């Protein structure tokens, strides 16, 4: 019986050395499972609340309140539930909290429990996590969207764009795709060295040189792709995370590469890049509440490129539904800790998929050794994952787990390849 | 270990007294599971091949060849595979057969095995079938599309339209929805008696009166809805299965209610009905290869009503993809035995869902006591199922299994209600 | 230990879309079993009470009272009993109810429990149900008495006789017998089509044409038998269920084919049919309390044909004993829900068998996907079963279960054949 | 899995010190069971063959041939069969032997195996033997027909009648019935002492005085009944086993109480006794092949008394069927070792019960400590058992086992009482 018997939590550190929540769930059948919670830097205003202790300890970033919420409220509320009833458990967590934003117990407390319960349920059913969540049909290895040059909120440089990504769409397999990503990454290191630019890493393992702007970064990456003996576009395409909320002034506009710009001028800039570069995807080109901006931008270039809502949707079925109704974006970034339960995450994924939107499972910039999102990408057959440069094991551990899933699937595996980006 | 140890098959009878295939799978861990195969009357030209014995026995409709294919080829080919590797098993079946149409072993032999393996895998994982196939998030109880007045290939009357369906979209729950369907069905019996019309049943448990045509049938059903104290549209909407391939002459047109008509004239007829009746769905309004007809029809009325491809798509990812590319239909009828594996079925469902098409899990007109499709509707969260009148237990057994699933989900259950048909 | 741990019930639908009772029993050893209750249309006055809710819901036919009786009284009364002590459990049910007719808890509540306990006991002993109930000697596959033309209370026609049955007595095996029944059924469809008569089905899956009377129906069936290449009598004999209580006026006589007739005139009619047709069995030729009628009828023709008490005996040892003492009938129709426990059913079967009466296990006209009666026919070695046309899976599922039993018995199986009807 | 793994046999002694067969069966699940074979003195000509060694050893009565047949032929022929498939095992035994009379392996070899397999099957199903053989409905405790004054082939006296029996039909329970039998037995000892007659026991534990004839014996027994404070007839009735084949001369007649008599004169004698004594049953009043004698006798007195075929039927469905067809007897003596399998025994019981004949489970005059027939009487609900005086533990061990069965049934037990003998 996968009946929940114990729920414990502790404070651990994330990939940036900030505290975060880890939860352990034990079932009466002796199943034991552990899940850890990530933490963003460029956090949307509408994200589920991350409960922090404040005061002096860890610069105010302790999570002993979220840990005590798990031990003293959540544990007692879910012991005796069936770990297999994910939705019942998730509803109990949401009702226990009783706020819209999970501001009482914390999204970080609640998600830890949601995720450890799923894992315990999968363990108890003796199914790999991808197969428990995704069923027997879960088989698609995602294109790894690899952020190999970091800026914005992920480094201490003047680069406005947060993430410069390569996408090995042309690879025959995930195992080859990963190798292509690693070879381009190592080539970019050599390119940056030759140019006298920093190979110091940002938060997501990408090089964090202080380059002059967007096109300089994209030129350096295209050189790195060629220098690894791959063709930009056909083998390795480009993608961005502008995280434009980070450079947007409320009711004002976008302070971008030395000027304040309108949504339409930003759209002009992005349309220029499409013309000049093999870009398959642009995430948060405009700010989280710039609904008119996004609608025009999606009208203008959405037929030509994937447009990914992150801070605009925060993995929230209510915000996604508003986007679908308004013709805003054509893809959803899927972050479990933007919404705070697996159930709500899977409702948002269901709403995207049924609305003809693509899905891209995402890390946060503050990650752990947890590889859950590797299993989650295969489960939902997104065919797209965003989990870092092939550097720093909070990123690599997810790619290593995709290797193991691909290996376990055998002839059943399919690499999403260029079928991830029809445009 | 859910390793397949034995695969046996036998000849059973379907709901019309014709032979069909039943398969039993036993796993080394003592798991034992049984699945039966349905059989259509209005079968699309492009359906996976149903292997029949021919000769005198059962009027040529024996399935002893399909049974011997299971015992002598398939069993030996899949014993020692993991029942959890649904895709590997399904690929082995497809490679063993080695034809495009499953014409060597039979779609009926292959599907029996595909379905019994899924069931054994679910049993071994100690998960209800809906949850094994659908994962922990499977929770949506479908609107029952109930075919309560049967014509075309399902009765011996002059009625051209195959299926006249009621859809209790306004019900708060599946258990109430089912009751509304049953109350309307019993009301329609009384209406038909008062009118001196036959209450003899057709193949799908609907009354098979010889009514004058389409609008007469729809008037009789609207009276039955009112007479059960429900509002046509808001509580109980209408749906059709024209099965127009059955009255279509190759390269000629549609012999419909006493005249040969063009695709555009049929479109005119359907548009008229929309004007006059609370119709939410029309299946196969035009023939299986009338690609231009369907494109125009979907252009003309697809914003206003669900348009369901059955014989045009035959649950076939290659035919569905062609439809999506051409703007043909906005929904897929999902029949496991049109394509012959669970894997291929789930690929077609994935392709529809990712293309923004709706999905409706379907019975065949020749059914068994098997309730697999009840679990399959909840698993894929179609929110729509088509499994007969609430009469004849080959139909009712599926509705009884949806009751049990709803009960097992508890507060987690959601009834798809009017959220099944946004138009 | 097959100790009863839980007893739950729910409302499901029968083959006519009316509510009925389903019961689940769980034993401390993890055994879990489910049984559903049938419901008659032509119900004898002396049948155990079927508890109905009344009011608006399901036209007054809800069974939420019977479900609550299971959950709130019966469950608490039998938890901790051994499921193997069938008689103790059945006595507890009968004492808990405390009425002669089971009018307090309902025959439908009580039987659900009686049947689910037997099934749980059989599961726990790891014996097929036929072998648990019948012991190791249970091996006789019954002649399927197949009601392929429905009238009386089972259709909306002017045909007085309820059931027109074919009996493949000449078949070498149950599997061949079933095929003969199906081939005759499909032949009768073609015969009816040629004659311009309805192939709309009645409640038991038989064609429900409005034929002129008894001999017309029997002529149509004899043609169907010949047209399937079988000999009427030697291969396929005929049988009837007059259900004469349905056309009997208290203290008056029998309104039959356009005239009021005496018991003796009805006897004359039946004796005529014997002369003209290969009839092996006639059920309820006279009304449920017409004791003198039956005695004379059994005197007159009982040496020449099987005479089956249904409404006269209602599977009731007290009514059967009265019949045996008076020389009334020579066979008992065995309906579990006429009496309301398995124990009482088996007492009536024991009383018939010890009195030299034959036994015929029967469905009701309102059936479920439950196949218990298939196992019950083999268990008691009746050699006769009445479970419908080989159409509608509430009938076919029983024939499919007889196939599986025959297969499991191997060389041990015997088909009752013509040894079912010595006269 | 109740798969037969080992079959061993040994030579033991019966209640007379003659060798007989004991068989042990072990199943792969660790089930182990033992059964022993009885041996008659007044053996019918048509009995299954009892294999004896001949020569000097045990006066020619060794069974080392039957033991070696078990070890060397039967064991190898049934290892790997399911012990639950009683009929398959019994058919394998009968086919292995391959003779009509079981003259190759011996009825004693074959029955030992048949009986040990049933017991192992019951043990493996964790069901008491009565319940495994009889199903959940087995509940009737038989009237003990107690042979308390022995003559004919069971003692060395001039008394022609083999068995003088008392039947406590008036007792409320088996436990009281047994006490009544024991009290009458002890009273008869005192009566015989007062009369100067022998209290030396015969083979079946009855006193074996050399009394003048039939009426003297019956007078002595009626005195013993009164002297125990019971009423002859209403409390304790009388029964006989004439075993008339023992005093019949082929084609000649019956040498009985000092004269040769015809069947009709014997019938006259028996009719006289009915007039004078509370007799409920007479077994083998005439010889095993005197078919005309029996038919007349059954015509003459069969309405007034139970008439039991023993040597005429030898538990043989073919001989019983001949009797039923000729109106010979109205009851079958059931001796497993007259026919040599449990299956054939149960076919004969089925044939009697379906023919309206009563059934009386019987010991042989050479018994063992085996109590199988106690369980067999309850299983088949005969309501009559014949297993000796309540003296000599080869008889008492069966009565002790009926006590335990009655105790285990609790409120479910019914004592057959006077409902055993309707006449
Ligand atoms: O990308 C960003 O705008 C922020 C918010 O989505 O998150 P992270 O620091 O995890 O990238
Ligand atoms: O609906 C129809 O055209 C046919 C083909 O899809 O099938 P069935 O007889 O099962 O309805
Ligand atoms: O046959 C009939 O008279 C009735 C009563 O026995 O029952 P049913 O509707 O189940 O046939
Ligand atoms: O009663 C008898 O005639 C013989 C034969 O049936 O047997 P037993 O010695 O066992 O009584
Ligand atoms: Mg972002
Ligand atoms: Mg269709
Ligand atoms: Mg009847
Ligand atoms: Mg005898």
């Amino acid at each position: 019986m996968p009946i929940i018997e114990q729920v414990r939590a502790r404070e651990i550190l994330d990939s940036r050395g900030n505290p975060t929540v880890e939860v352990e769930v034990a079932l009466i059948d002796g199943t034991f499972a552990r899940a850890a919670v990530p933490s963003g830097a460029s956090t949307g205003e509408h994200e589920a609340v991350e409960l922090r202790d404040g005061g002096d300890r860890y610069g105010g970033k302790g999570v002993q309140k979220a840990v005590q919420a798990v031990l003293d409220e959540i544990g007692p509320a879910v012991i005796g539930l069936n770990a297999d009833d994910q939705r019942l458990v998730d509803q109990a967590l949401v009702d226990l909290d009783g706020t819209p934003d999970k501001s009482r117990l914390g999204g970080n407390a609640i998600l830890g429990v949601s995720l450890a319960v799923a894992k315990a349920a999968a363990d108890s059913a003796e199914l790999p996590l991808f197969r428990y969540v995704g069923g027997p049909n879960a088989h698609i290895l995602p294109v790894p969207m690899m952020n190999i040059l970091n800026g914005g909120a992920h480094a201490d440089t003047a680069v406005d764009i947060q993430e410069f990504m390569v996408a090995p769409i042309g690879a025959p397999s995930f195992v080859e795709a990963l190798r292509w990503g690693a070879e381009v990454y190592h080539a970019l290191k050599s390119v940056l060295k030759k140019e006298g630019l920093s190979t110091g890493l940002g938060d997501e393992g990408g090089f964090a040189p202080d380059v002059a702007g967007t096109t300089a970064a994209l030129d350096l990456i295209s050189r790195a792709i060629e220098s690894a003996g791959l063709r930009p576009g056909a083998d390795v395409a480009l993608a961005l995370d502008a995280a434009a909320t980070e450079f947007f002034t409320d009711g004002t506009g976008y302070v971008f590469e030395g000027t304040t710009r309108t949504a339409d001028q930003m759209t002009e800039f992005y349309a220029g890049l499409l013309g000049a570069y093999p870009l398959v995807s642009i995430e948060d080109p405009l700010s989280e509440d710039d609904w008119d901006g996004w609608a025009a931008l999606t009208a203008s270039i959405g037929d030509r490129v994937q447009i990914v809502g992150d801070d605009i949707f925060v993995t929230n079925p209510e915000r996604l539904e508003e986007g679908i109704e308004r013709g805003v974006a054509n893809a959803l970034l899927v972050k479990v800790n933007q919404i705070g339960t697996l159930t709500e995450t899977l409702d948002a994924v269901t709403l995207a998929h049924h609305g003809g939107y693509r899905t891209m499972i995402s890390h946060r910039s503050g990650e752990t050794e947890d590889t859950m999102i590797a299993d989650l990408a295969v489960a939902i057959g997104s065919g797209q994952i965003k989990t870092g440069a092939p550097a720093r094991s909070e990123r690599v551990a997810k790619y290593n787990q995709l290797l193991r899933i691909e290996e376990a699937l055998g002839d059943a595996a399919r690499y999403a390849g260029d079928l991830a980006f029809p445009r």
